Order: structure tokens, then C-alpha cells, then sequence
């Protein structure tokens, strides 16, 4: 797996679950386009995004819908969504892991990028 | 000042220097639309974006240019830029401090929010 | 003022109100010995704690009592404090800028290190 | 596995390997103890710190030794090491997992705890 996208919750301790998740590529006219999307599962986790083949260099946003998953739990969310946007290198064989710890009015994301 | 942003390099301890900054808000046609931009100072702080009275209520991305501010250190930094997305001045206006906390494969970002 | 606490609160958006932080500095018998303490005010910020005179060189512990600031307000959290441990003035006087994000479990903490 | 260490590099986006870490857990005498220690892997994991029967409630404290793993690759360490103190309350079944993400002058340390 190419892609793979986990999802922490600062305020519980736990994995950021039913979350949304929505990866873009930028397409030649600077437009966002659709690319993958799903959501988180029980452990936080997204895998199954994409596939070798598809993932191709570009740029490449990470949309998590944060502001839904706040506003069930009850806390009043500060951003609409947590927004990682990347450039996928290919220089090398590489596996990306895109997390994301989440608090209400505020956000860590941070990119694992192995071999 | 309605809207700050405060940049920190957190692999040299100081405030991030000369970092650009680009303001957007969601258009009525979901379009978005250039707000104010500029760059952070000697402390890693950006003040004067914008006024009480062009900040009025919207959906608005704040978009750090970190790539740029790591490449020109010599890093080679994973992120294009830290992009923060919020409504502001739903409820009144107020003062909106957008802190980020840098590292070339990692950043931080959170914000102060005070009722003027 | 060469030694400085600023925390904030990622739950509420805001400054970390009434936070009691504690500084201990390694004694010569390697034992934690107290060095200064206080708490941060509305702004989350904490001055005062001590003087260029008395922060000589030395590996300092700053403890920012995270717990009673969060069981204080309805919150469970998980740590009992924050510590950051840290050797200053190695190579000089410095002023420190001990910065930290705080969740009820998980909490980041970044210095800001600058020559007077 | 009751207690899990997992500490990532924000520098280099990747796992903190070769790194020390110091469990220890507070006497009676408010003393801390040795309790459990060990070396990340190459996934910047450290797993068989303790058993469910030794890892008993009360005060842990988890201390990493970010100051080596900085100066081997160059960069210029400001802590001495990351202190992660907390809690183990019985209260349900639980399972923790102790996340560092270490930057030389900025760390983040979360916990992660799943029954």
C-alpha cells in the first residue's frame, strides 16, 4: 500500500474512527481533483486508498473532515478540515503514512515515509 | 489585527523567518478567493492581513508556505504548505491567532481564539 | 527575563489559565533541586521565575502541572505533567521560551532559544 | 502487550530507531525506579516493556533518550531526553501505546489507550 492515512484524537486518547478522509491530486489546470477518499476504521486507520499503479508523483492534498467528527462527540471543532498537501517523489521506493492527531482547535500532522 | 499568524522552526529553536502567507475565503461560488497574504518577520509573526472591517464572516484557508521557508534553509521538507481551514466571526467577530510549529516532515498548527 | 513559560490549551482554543509550573535544576549530587515555580496568567504566559544572575549553567526540569489544570476544569487527562528537561546556557546566557500545546492526552512542547 | 513506545522523527519523517528508552515507575518514597527499558526498532517501536501482571497502577514514567539520537545524525539536541509521566489507572482494560514525535528543539508525546 502506497498511501495509508492514520488518525489520532488528542482530547480521548484513541483513534479518530468514523473519519472521512479525501485525497486530491492536482491536476494540470491547478484544480483539485478526486483521487481516493474512505474512512477511518476502528483503529484510526485508512488502507486501501490507492494502488502502486496509480499513485503517481504530483501533488497531493490529505482532506480530513475533522469539523463532523468534533461536532459528534460535542466539542465545537475550530477548522472545517485538516488539509495535508504533498509532493509524491518518487526518487527511491517509498510507502507513505500520513497521521494526523486531532483536538479541537488544533492539529499535528506528520508524514512516515519508509523504504 | 484580527487575524495573526505565528510561525516556530522547530529544528533550530527560533521563530520561522520569512515565512509567506496566503489568506483565502470561500466565494458564493465556492470559489477561493484571494483574502491577504504576506510574510512573517524577524519573530516569526505576521500582523497587519487584514482589518475588523474586511474580515467579516466566511469560511478561510490560511495557507503557510513551508516548502518554500525549508527549502531555502537547505531542508528538504515533505508538505507544500500547512494549510488551515476555518469559519471565522460566526458568533461576532473575533481575534483569530494561527500558530504553526515547523519540522520538514511534520507541523503543528492551532489556534488562540479571543472575543476582542 | 531569560527563562519563560507560555502554554496554551488545543481544547478550548485558548490560553492555558492558572497552570503551576515548578523548576528544578541538577545538583551537584545529580538530585533535582528546586530552582523557581509559578503559574501562568490569562495569557497562558509565565514571567518572572528567575533572573540571569541566578539561571546560571545547569540541566533544568521545567514541570508544567498539566493534570490539576485539566482535572480543575472537568477534564480527565492522562499525564501528570509536562517535563522538559533541558542543559541552558551551555554555551553562553540564553533566553528560553518553553512553549507548550496541551491536550488531555497528548501534549506538545517546542523551545525557542535566543541570544540577548 | 500492556505498554508500547512508538517515537517517530519529524526532521527526517521517519521512525526513531536506535533509541533508548527508560520506563520507571514511582516508589513509595515518590523515588523513581527502574521498571522497564530498551532500544526503539527499526520501525521505532519498543514492545516488551512489561507484562499485564508487573505493569500494576500507578505513576510511569517514560523516558526517552532523544539527546544521543539527535548528536549521532548532526543535529543540535535541546532536551536532555523526553519525560512522558502519567498514571496507570486499572479502570477497564486497557492498553497503551506512549507516541513521541521528536523535532531537536520541540517534541509532541501522546497516548493512545484502547481496550
Amino acid at each position: 500500500c502506497p498511501l495509508m492515512v492514520k488518525v489520532l484524537d488528542a482530547v480521548r486518547g484513541s483513534p479518530a474512527i468514523n473519519v472521512a478522509v479525501h485525497v486530491f491530486r492536482k491536476a494540470a489546470d491547478d484544480t483539485w481533483e478526486p483521487f481516493a477518499s474512505g474512512k477511518t476504521s476502528e483503529s484510526g486507520e485508512l488502507h486501501g486508498l490507492t494502488t502502486e499503479e496509480e499513485f503517481v508523483e504530483g501533488i497531493y492534498k490529505v482532506e480530513i473532515d475533522t469539523k463532523s467528527y468534533w461536532k459528534a462527540l460535542g466539542a465545537s471543532p475550530f477548522h472545517e478540515h485538516a488539509e495535508v498537501v504533498f509532493t509524491a517523489n518518487d526518487s527511491g521506493p517509498r510507502r507513505y503514512t500520513i497521521a494526523a492527531l486531532l483536538s479541537p482547535y488544533s492539529y499535528s500532522t506528520t508524514a512516515v515515509v519508509t523504504n
